[PDB]
């Protein structure tokens, strides 16, 4: 269920063993290299920073479902399912300090896979309420 | 980087407004956060960046938007005729919506329109950041 009023923590792992294969499959079969963004000045925390990058990536995945054709929906949703859990927490709006770089979906997917590798052993073990506010580097 | 005939038509603002108002689907875009505050070179720098977004949006917008997008592209495509250089590493960006990008674009064209056929703009080919 949702975690919108309570602590941002997970009793069952939302990240499956085969996230890397799912992400590599979408990246290999994409029909075009859609223009997206990544944050450029997030505070360099491994765990919170992974969640922050997944919050942003998850929004891109939903956006792409609205512009990619039929044939991409299953591949896109497979990646969405590995990262959709962040929507269950009350992440707050990004701060005005946040900066971005425009890049391509392939780079975003690579970054996403890297965050899941970092988060997977931790995801069900921690209270991540401390991460709901995105932070920038000075 | 100079123009013998004005590449900006009288009705740019109506064309941009039409795209903004009837945009069928929003898609995040970027604008620069720390460009040097030059009115004329700065307008050109913002249009170089906006014109690349117009081309990107054609690759994600549906059939019905292509005419609206191209009508704006034609108003700002003249920047592709100059040898603008790759942005410097200092340049940073914010994520925003197409409406904001379009309002910024219209504002640059109002500033540039009286100057565009008179001036040599070679001094603008390198984008500059604020201190």
């Amino acid at each position: 269920g949702s975690h919108m009023t309570q602590d941002c923590s997970f009793q069952h792992s939302p990240i499956s063993s085969d996230f890397a294969v799912k992400i590599r499959e979408l990246s290999d079969y994409l029909d075009q290299d859609y223009p997206v963004t990544v944050a450029s000045n997030l505070q360099d925390e491994e765990l919170c920073g992974g969640l922050w990058r997944l919050v942003l990536a998850q929004r891109w995945m939903e956006r792409l479902k609205t512009v990619a054709g039929s044939k991409m929906q299953g591949l896109l949703e497979r990646v969405n399912t590995e990262i959709h859990f962040v929507t269950k927490c009350a992440f707050q709006p990004p701060p005005s300090c946040l900066r971005f770089v425009q890049t391509n979906i392939s780079r975003l997917l690579q970054e996403t896979s890297e965050q899941l590798v970092a988060l997977k052993p931790w995801i069900t073990r921690q209270n991540f309420s401390r991460c709901l506010e995105l932070q920038c580097q000075p």
